[PDB]
């Protein structure tokens, strides 16, 4: 089955999933020069007060931090939306170096890995309904780079060490989402995909243009987790990104000049 190595990565993808080659795939490399600033477009409203987190796990590539989506408790609003998308889980991806790690690049820039807050359109009553839509999905994307630790992040790692291996999962309630959030909410947006396989052409992307830190040790942890289950041999969970897609016939929105 799929995954992220030589004999079955991102350029194998399309034999099971033809949309990989599809119109709108992502990611994609974000050129900020050929962006076009878009004064009608709104700013995000990111109302995650009420998130009610409820467990984090491997799922063989990558980890997710799940919450509560059966209300409307932790929803993202406005920026190029309509109506109201509950986030259901994030997650990041990351390189085996600090150099490497990020799906979207910004001027080819790669980041040290992205975080991927997913989101799903309460007009389509379920998850699984949404991603079969055009505008199922909407997927909040930031930008880490290596510097100053994040505090708010720390929780998550420190947790890593119990979900080591491919279907392990942990507890993780009372865990707040806005510690993971930079000053800014200035975005880019663009009509894409999911990055993992089934690859559905069903996300509005809005990716932050300001990073967060993380320090080395941070992203250091990261990669001591496994894609394999445990009794298997030991392969490290690092490079779980698809690199940049074709743009196509897509422009890119800012929110900011
Ligand atoms: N990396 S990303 O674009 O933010 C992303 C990629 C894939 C999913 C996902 C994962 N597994 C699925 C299984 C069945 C149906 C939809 C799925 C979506 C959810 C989010
Ligand atoms: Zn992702």
């Amino acid at each position: 089955h799929w995954g992220y190595g030589k004999h079955n990565g991102p350029e194998h993808w399309h034999k099971d999933f033809p949309i990989a080659k599809g119109e709108r795939q992502s990611p994609v490399d974000i050129d900020t020069h050929t962006a076009k600033y878009d004064p009608s477009l709104k700013p995000l409203s990111v109302s995650y007060d009420q998130a009610t987190s409820l467990r984090i796990l491997n799922n063989g590539h990558a980890f997710n931090v799940e919450f509560d989506d059966s209300q409307d408790k932790a929803v993202l609003k406005g920026g190029p939306l309509d109506g109201t998308y509950r986030l259901i889980q994030f997650h990041f991806h990351w390189g085996s170096l600090d150099g490497q790690g990020s799906e979207h690049t910004v001027d080819k820039k790669k980041y040290a890995a992205e975080l991927h807050l997913v989101h799903w359109n309460t007009k389509y009553g379920d998850f699984g309904k949404a991603v079969q839509q055009p505008d199922g999905l909407a997927v909040l994307g930031i930008f880490l780079k290596v510097g100053s630790a994040k505090p708010g992040l720390q929780k998550v790692v420190d947790v890593l060490d119990s979900i080591k291996t491919k279907g392990k999962s942990a507890d993780f309630t009372n865990f707040d989402p806005r510690g993971l959030l930079p000053e800014s909410l200035d975005y880019w947006t663009y009509p894409g995909s999911l990055t993992t396989p089934p690859l559905l052409e069903c996300v509005t992307w809005i990716v932050l243009k300001e990073p967060i830190s993380v320090s080395s040790e941070q992203v250091l942890k990261f990669r001591k987790l496994n894609f394999n289950g445990e009794g298997e041999p030991e392969e490290l969970m690092v490079d779980n990104w698809r690199p940049a897609q074709p743009l196509k016939n897509r422009q890119i929105k800012a929110s900011f000049k």
